[PDB]
């Protein structure tokens, strides 16, 4: 569980992401694709992009990153009480996009990577631990929803 204090560490650094949602989204997606090229291959809409220059030039990829971080921001602001936000996400990702649960672990690592790179002053050991726990709770609730939907 996170304490209220730990939720504040999470929402404090998230307010730094919210200063530049689009730029953070691009850095996280590019990090994910570089770390785990199987993830890009699974994105029919984006799999054409072959290089980092092409990825940073894609307005579609940029708008997608904004959707992702907007949805995740709304989830984190619920401080674990995200059942309602998770339902449509689990539904689309299990049954429509067919995203393997492991990919949610990979994007969590990519989020930690970018937060650390851009906000080290707001991402000390306690803030890193709090964000890891918040994303782990998210991933595990999605995993349980995946299984409930038969995926
Ligand atoms: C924090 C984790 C995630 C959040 C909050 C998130 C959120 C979203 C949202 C809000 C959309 C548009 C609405 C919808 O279809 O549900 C979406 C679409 C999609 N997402 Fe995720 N998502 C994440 C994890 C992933 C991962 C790990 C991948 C890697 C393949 C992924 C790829 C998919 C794809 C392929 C679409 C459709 C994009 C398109 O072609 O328009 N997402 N996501």
């Amino acid at each position: 569980v996170l304490s209220e204090g730990e939720w504040q560490l999470v929402l404090h650094v998230w307010a730094k992401v919210e200063a530049d949602v689009a730029g953070h989204g691009q850095d996280i997606l590019i990090r994910l694709f570089k770390s785990h090229p199987e993830t890009l291959e699974k994105y029919d809409r984006f799999k054409h992009l072959k290089t980092e220059a092409e990825m940073k030039a894609s307005e579609d990829l940029k708008k997608h990153g904004v959707r992702v971080l907007t949805a995740l921001g709304a989830i984190l602001k619920k401080k674990g009480h995200h059942e309602a936000e998770l339902k449509p996400l689990a539904q689309s990702h299990a049954t429509k996009h067919k995203i393997p649960i492991k990919y949610l672990e990979f994007i969590s690592e990519a989020i930690i990577h970018v937060l650390h790179s851009r906000h080290p002053g707001d991402f000390g050991a306690d803030a890193q631990g709090a964000m890891n726990k918040a994303l782990e709770l998210f991933r595990k609730d999605i995993a349980a929803k995946y299984k409930e939907l038969g995926y």
